[PDB]
């Protein structure tokens, strides 16, 4: 089945706020998401699973998730990237995020 993949996720401060979209698509549907993260420069994933849930769409667009990623080293930049599990159980990641800059 096809895999559709999620937008990288925007970027804020809070910790750092995650907001991406799984746009509307006919492809396998998505049971949940992983967060990852490396600084700017190895990729680490948090102990996060976000399920997809409910409702399926949430906008004529498809569906935004937001999300927040604790006790992160400040005084660093990283950049982020979701991973969707699908429900034949493959997987695929969303292009990476901008750099953000983590301020003390």
């Amino acid at each position: 089945g096809s895999t559709y993949p999620p937008t990288p996720p925007n970027v804020t401060r809070l910790s750092v706020m995650l907001r991406w979209m799984v746009p509307r698509n006919d492809g396998l549907p998505i049971v949940i998401f992983k967060v990852q993260y490396r600084m700017v420069g190895n990729w680490q994933t948090t102990n996060d699973n976000i399920p997809y849930g409910k409702p399926k769409w949430n906008s004529e667009l498809g569906k935004s998730f937001t999300a927040s990623v604790t006790d992160l080293k400040p005084q660093h930049t990283y950049r982020f990237r979701i991973l969707a599990v699908y429900s034949n159980n493959d997987n695929k990641e969303s292009n990476t995020s901008a750099k953000f800059y983590l301020q003390p």
